[PDB]
């Protein structure tokens, strides 16, 4: 990653072993639960495209998701070569192509130069956005149940049902329709009390009333 | 977060992997026990709104509580807007800017390091801690009125359960009214000794009298 | 806490996660064994009152001890106010300012880095260590007068229990009690040694 | 390794105990799975040849693969000597002598020489060149430890499609040394070796379907 | 500790939590084996008298040994006062940290010429810990004798591990070379004396390698 | 150890608890296997003679090997005193006194003297000199501790060829103490099983180990 030397200077640093191991352990233990994405973005703070490819490469399993990730990266790189289609002025740098942002045709020197340019170009941030777009698709794919099939059990507490509802909703959406769907699929007892509270009630109010 | 450079300038640093893992471990091992809130505040020292959202996003389960937290944040942001309705006049943040939904990292750093500053991270953390206090209270299993000393339970263990329950029910907020409930719900043998101690006794004297 | 940077100035640092975790694990492992107190003083090196309240707040159990601690802190703050009554001059802290209930972080830093300093962090830690001493003495399972060498207990094990018990509660009186509560065999060997025997001599004469 | 100073100058730092122990654990746990190679490269960021030799020396077992690695490095060193022979004679003041293949591999060079090469203006990256040779030898080891051919990866009658694709592309990664390869034949081989139920659904999708569409169709 | 900064200056740092934890675990695992002493010396690198008292205070058990350590420290402190009778020079209680503030300890340690109160106190502690390792040593060196079926390597292992606790890690002496051969089993005893005098341990062990 | 500060100067730094615990662990878990030696050299990077003695002092067991190590250090120190005699007289201003063998081994030198030699211009690397002596003794320990001989390593009946080569070069590493050949190449083919040995000769002359293990893959 490109961090800050105490001279306010932007220098390149090696990815720490602690960060490498952290990202690896997150994937092995959490698979593609929705919270893996914000953990990836946080662990890749200030990363060059080379750092992002290093992080994706250290993943041992989940090679089906990784191939899907590549196919998303290639479709975003194609769009970049459209919206931002040779001599190079002194003190300046070339313009990046989609393969340069993904790190398939660019070097660490070219990436560092783009990210420390006084007219800067954040190829690491552009690449990370493409990666997160693909990770969203993978999280949607790995979600076992649709939001429509989340229904409160007969003897299941309302808290545990809302836990499953919003965790499913997080994976899918990687609003009034969600509120109507939440009350509609509560068990018939809890359901009636939710209808009796009236509309526009906060989630805190619904859960303390359904606590019986 | 925003930290101090050896050049004396407030600079932005990436949230460390050890801090991310410590916060995830706390939530997984303690859920919403009262002591989680001070640990959250300590682990988010100097945090920007983006850093606070990263910490909240790394929470795996408890999505009912997370949605409740969003509703509290939404209400605090709305009240902030109602309470905050020149060449070079800086644009001041709205509730959504403080919460980080409509503001960039660069804008958040601008407010926090301005002269005079607007501590959007400290403001946002105040809203989060309020919502976490609500969650801790709702998650508290037992009422303080139901904490009663067992016939063979040592007085110290009873007081441990009592004050830990009181902490969850008041969400760690600050009484002889608690002293009377503590004496009233002690078992008959200890209650007699506590009555004989006279009023206004310290807790240290009370537990030394009920040790035999 | 307050540490020094590379310009000779005292700068404020965020409390570190490894320090926080170390203090939590100390309370979970050692409860209120006497050695918990010096560990607290070492982990709170340079702490502001805000940092001291953070460390105490991260304790999960032992809430009976924590309430006792608040009562000790309250009495120390009241005594500070009694000894510092109100009369270019800097405002001086109240007892609640040292304890962090009525002072902001900037006020605590301003006091701790003033010339000359008012070390509200070290004053507060003093009050806290006073309270921990009472908790450790409370948690002490047995009185020192009841620590007695078993008829088949090695003299070294008896001395280990003796001095660990004395530490939680707190010299010629202790040497008298140590010899007096030994079993009749070791007691005879210790009395035959006479006065002026070190603990090393006493433990050697009874090592059999 | 050689890292940027807080002045901003390339200085030598000792290899850290955390980096050393990390590399030892990845080999004890993962052996020579394909993802071990990008982990080796990441843990040896900025490494000198001496550092690279230290990491290779901490491997306790797998000595057959380590001898193979030595032989691969020897062939790359000989090739370096054929393309970059050292001009004999005295070295100009303020200059470094030209490195031979054994200097890059760290057998006939000192730590002080390796530092002088890597921090020279312009730098001669003896550490990066040596790591390139090491990764070439590691590619061979990954293939040797992954015997199962991609042609023998077949979805079980009740194996979930996602697990079958996991085994497929993990086997392909070892065979192809983690090299990005766009090829239609390997994507038709994936459909070809799916089980009867999913293979019917995949053919009912039509040709030229993305992996996301295929895994969604066989999600049942 | 008093350690080098980055600007070439000696400054005071707080004792590290990782250092405190390492010292606690060492005592828990090894008790008072001889190798505990060099571990204590390494973990107390640059320590002030306050840091040394902090480390000793984190020891939970072993309070019999800790009281003996206090008695050794008091003897060394009393001998310091007798050898330094009355720039205020530190008394024994100042070196041990019972009557000295942290600022006074730093004032002595960083003076020119310095008075290293941390190193002096560490010497007293190590002298006291050596007496504890010796007293807690289970066996005397004279009772280490090679088993009839015991490999010679295993006998030499027990001999020097016992001699280390006995001679409290102090330094090939003639009596120890004769005692090692004298207490070997009659078979290897013959092979050793056949080699003659002044043989290396590598030659004694290769001969009796079995 | 001696490390570089932000003034480009070499300064003394305390040895870290991570380094001490790491060295203790590799000895407890791997004794004196050949891979222990490069681990000692990496963890002692930049070490003064005092640091090197600390690491050796943290070894609890293996005291027979540690006494052999002392006798190897004593013989290297005596050879240093023969080849580098100390000259009598006062020490020139701004210079260090000449180190003798016991100074390099840290028995008669102070830490400040060790720092003085290691940071002088030009530097006398007494830590690197001492470490070489230690590694010489440790190599003699790896060979004495080695159980099997390279001659007695023969391939089993149904044992895969890769497992036989694994055991072959691991034993060879202990016999040479990580020191590195048609001699070892012919001992590898001679001590194989008759099924693979036949195919090994048919491979031809000077075949690479890759070609050899692919020829006896099954
Ligand atoms: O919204 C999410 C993702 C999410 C998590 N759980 C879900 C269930 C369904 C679903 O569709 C999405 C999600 N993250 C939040 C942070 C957050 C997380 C949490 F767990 C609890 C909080 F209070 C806040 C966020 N990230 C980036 C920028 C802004 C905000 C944000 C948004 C709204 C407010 Cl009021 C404030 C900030
Ligand atoms: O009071 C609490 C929360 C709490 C914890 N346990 C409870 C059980 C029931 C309950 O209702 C609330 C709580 N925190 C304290 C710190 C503390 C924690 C502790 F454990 C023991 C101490 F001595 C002090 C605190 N935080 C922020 C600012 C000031 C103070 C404070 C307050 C009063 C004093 Cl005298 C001093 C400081
Ligand atoms: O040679 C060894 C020791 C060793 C290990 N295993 C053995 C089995 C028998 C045996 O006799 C000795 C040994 N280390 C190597 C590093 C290495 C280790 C490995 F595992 C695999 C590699 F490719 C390289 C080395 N160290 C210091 C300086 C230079 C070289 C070196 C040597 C030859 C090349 Cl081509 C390049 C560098
Ligand atoms: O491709 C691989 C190795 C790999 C892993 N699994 C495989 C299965 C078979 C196979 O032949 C090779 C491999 N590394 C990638 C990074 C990556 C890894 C991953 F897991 C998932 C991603 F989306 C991206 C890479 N490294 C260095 C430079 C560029 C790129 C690259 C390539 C293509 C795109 Cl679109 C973008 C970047
Ligand atoms: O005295 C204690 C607490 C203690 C521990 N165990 C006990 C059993 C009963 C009991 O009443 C109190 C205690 N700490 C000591 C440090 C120490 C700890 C130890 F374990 C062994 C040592 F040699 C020294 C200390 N701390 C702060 C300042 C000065 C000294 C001090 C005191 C006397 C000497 Cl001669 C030197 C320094
Ligand atoms: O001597 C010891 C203690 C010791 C350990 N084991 C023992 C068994 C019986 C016994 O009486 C004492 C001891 N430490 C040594 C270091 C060492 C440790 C080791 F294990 C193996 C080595 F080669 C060297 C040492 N420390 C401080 C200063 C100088 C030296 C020193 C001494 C002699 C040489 Cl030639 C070189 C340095």
């Amino acid at each position: 990653p490109i961090v800050q030397n105490l001279q306010g200077q932007m220098v390149h640093q090696c990815i720490s072993p602690r960060t490498l191991n952290a990202w690896v352990k997150v994937v092995e233990e959490k698979a593609f639960s929705p919270e893996v994405i914000p953990m990836f973005s946080a662990l890749s703070c200030g990363a060059t495209p080379q750092d992002l490819n290093t992080m994706l490469n250290t993943v041992g399993g989940h090679q089906a998701a990784m191939q899907m990730l590549k196919e998303t990266i290639n479709e975003e790189a194609a769009e970049w070569d459209r919206l931002h289609p040779g001599p190079i002025a002194p003190g300046q740098m070339r313009e990046p192509r989609g393969s340069d942002i993904a790190g398939t045709t660019s070097t660490l020197q070219e990436q560092i130069g783009w990210m420390t340019h006084n007219p800067p170009i954040p190829v690491g941030e552009i690449y990370k956005r493409w990666i997160i777009l693909g990770l969203n698709k993978i999280v949607r794919m790995y979600s076992p149940t649709s939001i429509l099939d989340i229904r409160q059990g007969p003897k299941e507490p309302f808290r545990d049902y809302v836990d499953r509802f919003y965790k499913t909703l997080r994976a899918e959406q990687a609003n009034a329709a969600t509120e109507t769907l939440l009350v509609q699929n509560a068990n018939p007892d809890c359901k009636t009390i939710l209808k009796a509270l009236g509309p526009g009630a906060t989630l805190e109010e619904m859960m303390t009333a359904c606590q019986g």
